[PDB]
């Protein structure tokens, strides 16, 4: 299958085995921004729903069935290859639905569905938006789409900006620097420093920040989801300008997504901004091994380059520089394995 | 190989890409009461050593192999699984101790080592003794040792002991409770409520505790790993007699290990118990399902049975009952599962 | 001459140019820790002056000759090699005590004396207590001292201790890791760091700090300087050996000293420890370019040498153990070059 | 040599050893003003350097030698007498610019080149401009240069401008007012007052203020480095013609100094005034020793006559008089040996 040709299977087993717990998916519907946000496009939209046919591409829980059926679909076919596709069976029964929800088990690269369909919702998103690579299985399942079909969320956009911390970088550089020591227990360990803070700065940090840290304006990279192709997200290349609103030493790049549900009734946005009310996603920082000092008025450009990798996740390339001083830095960041900061 | 035939290549991926990583090592090497403690084992023991074979199972960043160089060791043979063995390697030679130490990268079932050894060296345990199974392959080892070679650590002990947490059982209801509610968000998410309980309970406990909580002396069961066979911990059956020395509700039983290193010179422990500063091992609770009231004087009898999985793990069954009223509870955890309590 | 041939031209010039400015005598004579503990010490102490011939070595603006005057000095030969002798001149001629202070321009080593003085008077200590080998032309001047004669100070105490602070450690690591950058308006420094770390911590830092970082009680090693020698200045040897109080990384090691006045009538004692009020000495530390981790009970042991340079001064060489885990460090530090933090 | 006949070794070796620091390097390196309008300057008249022969006259780190070598030039001899040559073989070595930049350890006017360079680029600047004579070196350079060949920077400005504060002329006398006591622990200190205020005249004050404290237009002397000779900074004569804008009291000059690299792209500018931003280089303040009143209007005329002594410095004489009034005052400056007095 298309999945697992992109796939390691010691990856997938431990990825699915993740989402078959309840614990998890609680606490993403305890979310309320997330789940929230969800109904409200859903419902206010409702007649993008009413008497038309759905797919829910990794339904979990079935909560986005649930919500399609609230707004008055015909028949929902709720995709899950989870083992959470038995607890979202149990509760379309428990709560009468099972003339309308049609939980199926599987992959949806490899399920078969009756029919084509007018809609296709999911949450394919992960940190820093295109981690866990599930938004190639959304794009994969508009093969079941129709031609005037529509898509829940329907675009993506990635938000990038420099930033400022000096607290963050000193505290993984500290990290790194156990591998310093001339005499560890009488051990020198000094020959592996550079290969320590190799691995520690390949570590993109998830958590929030203030919006004060931010240098300069975000710039915005959009993936349309009605006409973008799988093969479209196996190399991301962003590249970037940023006009320095401020002095001072620039430590990485801070990254964030919305999606907008373009209905026929409205827009609904979903949005991991640091501006606005925090998500599970929170939001993502690369650090810069060696940090930039850059003048307001300077231009911070370069490119952010995602190779995805076949762990479900993205192999990240950034170089940024200083155009008026020729300063340079690179990075190799790991995707699929970030620091979880938040506390 | 004998590794292979009792892993599931998925769980060993994962396993041996976890150890791969720097600040893996770093987070057991800095494990001061580990470190140090076999750092002291094995030079107060120095006759153990001096100008001996050593074989290191798991060598890791080597840093035992280097305690067993500082002791004065003829030749380590130092085995190592994942890619750590490429920077123990790297210590190796900026340590200026090649002539010595020689870096074998592999499985240690798999490997080929040149001669027999006078003495294995390893640290093997994980929670509650048993988890990873990496005990296993400490034994394995033993068809490189001479006869009278000697294994540091030379024993392992689990205790385990009956406690009352009445917050600890609660917070699984509080928790699994979030699903018994008609309406969220216009869904009756009840009926997964059950399997919601299941599930945490499922779940051994990490974290550490008061003495105090406990209601009776530990039993112990001893493992002799210059007699054990690998075969012998497949299916471990830990019958146990409590005498209860308070009177209240025993919520579960609680679990911890003492390991030995019995030299010529003296004989060394390293405790994981809660009388003792605290390890990266912490201690582990499994709780009853439904927790059982004993009077003091009272013996609460029964079985923990642990059950080798091919996840490098092991499925706990345990089932007790007070004696002088037949009053009975079991349950069954996943040890690869564990929640990590601690704060 | 003795000071010729152990000075170098260059560091003697620059050294007599600043003792020659009045506005640098002013801040001494400001510090009246100083100044008082002086007067304090001399003049209760006035029958080891009274009818008295006394030798004041270095005597700069002359307060100490003032003092022996106040004291009832019967005959005081002020030596002074740099143009404040001079302004010191000057003084003694407006305070009509030109039958009492005798001021003779020249280095004490080079001039010669009508009589042998029955007690030297002088402020010879610098930063550490050695710096500026000023302690060398005090013990030289011996020569002019009667058999039984006394010296004002008679002893000095260096103490030295273990400290943890860092906030100073990564002050030092962050100044040294400007070399780090790999593109420095477009060019790689990286190269230097090692150099640049050497370099930054070469540097005794002086100031102040809270007693509460220090982690052992202090070693002493005391200078009777009624017995020793010039010769003995030359190569000073420290052993030491820490009772670690506290857990945690030592960052280096505090120094400090007391000077002990001697006399007849009673002993006065001008400390510089952090525990008493704050001197122009202040305190000074050496770091260690990685810290070393100890345990409360461990002990703490190694050599501090100085060797005297022709610049006046002293290369430092520290090295220290944890003797229960061999955890090693190492430093070269030069006194003549510290980096004032204060304020 | 030219050089050594000019400078008194002690001061060179001072002087030589200050600059062998790297923390003074990068303190130098640090200052964006300086090191980003100097790459700015190079970059920019990239045509005068494309396939040049260049020479970089002291080139410490090399950091000049390296934006040469961004511009294009063909071969770069870097000439530093310092230790410091060593660090920048390392760079040029570790930058692979081997084959471009030859690093000549040296005094240049002692070394030899063999062959002469289409341009010179070097920072000889210090304080006032003039302070350490390094300019000389630079013009000395010139023996080198081809009869077309261009200079980067191509001419120097000194400016000079009257000022008044009122609190720094009171504050000279509040200083030296320490010694107007006639009982400093029983000591009359009074007849040394005198000196200690002529001591603080001497000095030239380093620091920056506020443009508003400046009461004309500042008066400007040109040096051209393509047409003037070594021997022209021997002695350096500035008369000036103030127009006051401003009445008031005036206390002193004030100095600052900017640089112009002319090249056939562009002119660039680097300026250290008191409306720009703060330099490393900050501004020079010389009192009068009594201030002259001046009506608005008047004009304060006098000279400012620089000699350059054997010490790399030189001495400040300072004569003005309000021509409206006849009043008329003097000051006599030591450069060598400045007040750093900024905040
Ligand atoms: N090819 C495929 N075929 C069928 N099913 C598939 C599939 N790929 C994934 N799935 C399934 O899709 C589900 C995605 N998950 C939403 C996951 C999005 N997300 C990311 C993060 C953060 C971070 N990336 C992380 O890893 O946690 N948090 N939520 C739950 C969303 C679902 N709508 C719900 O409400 O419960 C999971 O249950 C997963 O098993
Ligand atoms: N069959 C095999 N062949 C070759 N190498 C093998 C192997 N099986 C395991 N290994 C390797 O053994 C190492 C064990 N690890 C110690 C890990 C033990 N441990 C348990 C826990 C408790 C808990 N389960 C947890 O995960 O933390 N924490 N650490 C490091 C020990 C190292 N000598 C040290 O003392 O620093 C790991 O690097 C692993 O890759
Ligand atoms: N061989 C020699 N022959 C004749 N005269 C000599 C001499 N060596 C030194 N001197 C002279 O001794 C004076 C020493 N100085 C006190 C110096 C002690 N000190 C150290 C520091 C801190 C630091 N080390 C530093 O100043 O660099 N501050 N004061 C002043 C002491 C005098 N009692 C006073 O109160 O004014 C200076 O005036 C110096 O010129
Ligand atoms: N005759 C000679 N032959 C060979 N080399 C020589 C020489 N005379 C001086 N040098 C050397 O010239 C270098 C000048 N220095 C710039 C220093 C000038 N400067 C003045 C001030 C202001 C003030 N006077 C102060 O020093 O505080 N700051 N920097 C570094 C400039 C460097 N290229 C840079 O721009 O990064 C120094 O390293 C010095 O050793």
């Amino acid at each position: 299958s298309v999945f697992s040709e992109r796939t390691e299977e010691s990856s997938a087993v431990q990825y699915f085995q993740f989402y078959g717990y309840l614990s998890q998916q609680q606490n993403m519907m305890q979310d309320y921004v997330r789940t929230g946000t969800y109904q409200r496009a859903i419902l206010q939209n409702h007649t993008d729903f009413k008497d038309k046919i759905v797919l829910d591409v990794g339904c979990g829980s079935g909560i986005l069935s649930f919500f399609a059926a609230q707004a008055g679909a015909r028949k929902i076919y709720a995709v899950e290859a989870s083992t959470m596709a038995q607890h979202a069976e149990v509760l379309v029964k428990s709560n009468n639905l099972t003339d309308r929800i049609v939980v199926i088990p599987g992959k949806v690269e490899e399920v078969s569905l009756p029919e084509q369909v007018d809609i296709i919702i999911s949450e394919p998103m992960g940190y820093m938006l295109f981690n866990e690579r599930m938004l190639e299985s959304y794009l994969h399942a508009k093969k079941y789409l129709k031609p005037s079909g529509n898509m829940f969320p329907t675009i993506g956009d990635v938000h990038l900006a420099p930033f400022t911390d000096e607290q963050l970088y000193m505290e993984q550089f500290t990290k790194a620097n156990f591998w310093y020591q001339p005499s560890f227990h009488g051990v020198d360990l000094s020959a592996l420093r550079g290969a320590a803070v190799d691995e520690y700065f390949r570590q993109p940090v998830v958590d929030t920040f203030d919006i004060r840290i931010l240098m300069a304006k975000s710039v915005k990279y959009t993936v349309n989801f009605l006409e973008a192709k799988e093969g479209d997200l196996h190399r991301i290349e962003i590249p970037f300008k940023f006009h320095m609103l401020h002095s001072g030493l620039v430590h990485g790049l801070a990254f964030w997504f919305d999606v907008a549900f373009i209905g026929s009734i409205m827009t609904v946005w979903l949005s991991t901004a640091p501006t606005e009310p925090l998500t599970h996603w929170y939001q993502v920082r690369c650090l810069f091994q060696s940090p930039l000092f850059a003048k307001a008025g300077d231009t911070l450009s370069g490119t952010c380059l995602l190779i995805a990798n076949k762990r479900q996740s993205y192999d990240i390339s950034i170089v940024a520089q200083v155009d008026q001083t020729g300063s340079k830095s690179s990075n190799l960041l790991d995707l699929k394995n970030p620091f979880f900061r938040y506390t």
